[PDB]
């Protein structure tokens, strides 16, 4: 494998790893402090930006299947903290 | 609609895939660091991952040609020492 290929596969692996964790935790129930701390450590090690983190959170909370799963595993309202956690950032202006 | 039982199984599957995906990613980065080991212990608590599961994933990863090639490119030829010991773990990783 070439240098760029190794970097590409590794980066994809990292992004996929973070998304898989978000999915799992989201399906278990709402975000707890324990989980948020774990996520903070995980995003650090995998080089996941806060913006990317928020995107995975919203995607996950919008996932109707993950929601159905949470719904059954821990209740109807078990997406409260996740929904806030994922809120987009104030919109700047094109370019900066 | 999906039944509560199916949800439980999907959830289990997500937990297992999530831990595997992290093991894979970390392995491609290089050898397991102390920081990385602690992260995996916390992960395995939250995702309810048995010591046997942990070993299988590590053994798979450390013996995966692709992942290993990435690790050498990323950090040098001795990127398996710690992963090898982890593959032989019998006591709980902890957190």
């Amino acid at each position: 494998l070439s240098r760029d290929e190794c970097k590409r596969i590794l980066r994809k692996l990292e992004l996929e790893a973070y998304a898989g964790v978000i999915s799992a935790l989201r399906a278990q129930g709402d975000l707890t402090k324990e989980k948020k701390d774990l996520l903070g450590e995980l995003s650090k090690v995998l080089s996941i930006s806060t913006e990317r983190h928020r995107a995975e959170v919203r995607r996950a909370v919008n996932d109707e299947r993950l929601t159905t799963i949470a719904h059954n595993m821990s209740g109807p309202n078990s997406s409260s903290e996740w929904s806030i956690e994922g809120r987009r950032l104030v919109p700047l202006m094109p370019r900066l």
